[PDB]
């Protein structure tokens, strides 16, 4: 039993809300919240520039030493961040972002580090400013991910579509 309340069952394992994820966030404080990153963890817009907002720039702040320390991150890859005043830990991950280029089949390789986790809060995956198919990132998911994952919508009219046409 865990906290996450008024999801939708997708799969065995994939759950389903229309929600504001940093809401989400503050209000379950999950274990692991996932940010949908890029590869120089540059929060500006879409959930991460609204999950920076919302720890009041410390997000960024410590993105910055962990970029100058390691370099950027690999399109498909990931690493493991405070939380902050969100949730224990943030992944943050790298999904293909459609509007620069990227190979959309590195969407599974992102999904994939979510199976390091047992249970997360998590925004679809290249979705948004990214500029996938929200449906096919849904469906990557669900192939992909084997824990559990709660996933919040924000946006209502999207949230109904990906249940109505999910198979
Ligand atoms: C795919 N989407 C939009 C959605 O879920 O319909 C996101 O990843 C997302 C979630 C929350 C949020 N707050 N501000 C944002 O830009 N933003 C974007």
């Amino acid at each position: 039993v865990n906290s996450f309340s008024g999801y939708l069952k997708l799969t065995d394992n994939v759950y389903i809300k229309n929600a504001d994820i940093v809401e989400e966030a503050k209000k379950v404080k999950p274990t692991v919240v996932v940010n949908a990153a890029n590869v120089y963890l540059k929060h500006g817009g879409g959930v991460a520039g609204a999950l920076n907002k919302a720890t009041n720039n410390a997000m960024q702040v410590e993105s910055d030493d962990y970029i100058a320390t390691n370099g950027p991150l690999k399109v498909g890859g990931s690493c493991v961040l405070s939380g902050h005043n969100l949730a224990k830990h943030c992944l943050h991950v790298v999904g293909p972002n459609v509007n620069k280029g990227e190979d959309i089949q590195l969407l599974k390789s992102a999904y994939e580090n979510f199976n390091q986790h047992e249970v997360l809060l998590a925004p679809l995956l290249s979705a948004g400013i990214f500029g996938a198919d929200p449906i096919h990132s849904l469906r990557v998911c669900v192939d992909t991910v084997r824990t559990n994952v709660y996933l919040a919508v924000f946006d209502k009219n999207l949230y109904d579509k990906l249940v109505s046409s999910f198979l």
